[PDB]
């Protein structure tokens, strides 16, 4: 007589938590910003911020993977 | 005489949270901006920000991939 | 006599949160922007921003893959 | 409980005189002005300009200007929760 | 209990004179302005200027300016919870 | 309990007396101006200027500026939680 009992339990888990979670910002503009000139004069591959406030989150990771195989092979 | 019990239980979870999430920005424009010039003057890909507010999210990430396989075989 | 009981249970569950999820944001636009000339002159492949607000959320992720095979082979 | 009295006062005098804002008077005793072009060639996205003699005025002072700003707040309350 | 009382005063003098502000007294006797242009070849993008002679004026001077800001700000309130 | 009194003055006194401010005056009595230009050959983003003569005048100045800025604060509170 052969009995097989094939009872495996997974509860895992398995989480990603990517860029800018839960964060509190609290009047971050503030303040004079002044730019006086008589000439602003800006040519090939400028880039320019005067008194801008800027929150970029860029998330190309975060990705999950999960494998699980099962064999019972009886013979 | 032989019995075979396949009885695997999965009760996982496979998540990702990505971006942003949660955040509090309370009065983030405030202060003064000012630019004063007799010219502004931009001419090949120039990018120019002045006092302006930005939020971006870019999530390319965060997919999830589940794969299971199950096999019982007798002879 | 030959008994089999396949009964694999799956309860589990694959999940995506991409992107802005639940942010609050309380009075973003304020102070003053200013931007004075006698000449604004923008040519070629130019961006500007003043004193504009953008939420810009771009998610080409996120996605979820989940393939399961079940085998029983008797001889 | 609570008294609240806004009496801002303004009792300021301004006076502004100009003579003369920008006027162009324009008198040529004699003279000439030539421009000749005669072989242009001109194609994608070309902007050109040949013998400019512009008389231009821009004068928006002799004026004075105030910016005035007043705010009384009172029990500004917020209140912000995030939960996940 | 609480009392606020709110009373800014104005009482300024501002005078501004200005006699001439950024005119153009174009009075040439004689003499000459020669603009002579032949084989120009101009393609893609070209921004061009050939022969400018321009009077031209910017004046926002001669008057006062001020700025005055006045801000009262009584218990204002801000909360903040983050949980997860 | 809380009396809050906002009694600023402004009993200023402000002159400004401008003459002449960014006026052009253009009396040439003779002489000349050339500008000859023959095979010219601009091409992808050329930016060009030639023969420029032109009087150009930026006047802002002359009169007086103030910047003048009050704030009063009474229990300003802020509260700020992160719990992860």
């Amino acid at each position: 007589s052969v009995q097989i009992v094939y009872k495996p339990v997974d509860l895992s888990k398995v989480t990603s938590k990517c860029g800018s979670l839960g964060n509190i910002h609290h009047k971050p503009g503030g303040g004079q910003v002044e730019v006086k000139s008589e000439k602003l004069d800006f040519k090939d591959r400028v880039q320019s911020k005067i008194g801008s406030l800027d929150n970029i989150t860029h998330v190309p990771g975060g990705g999950n993977k999960k494998i699980e195989t099962h064999k019972l092979t009886f013979r």
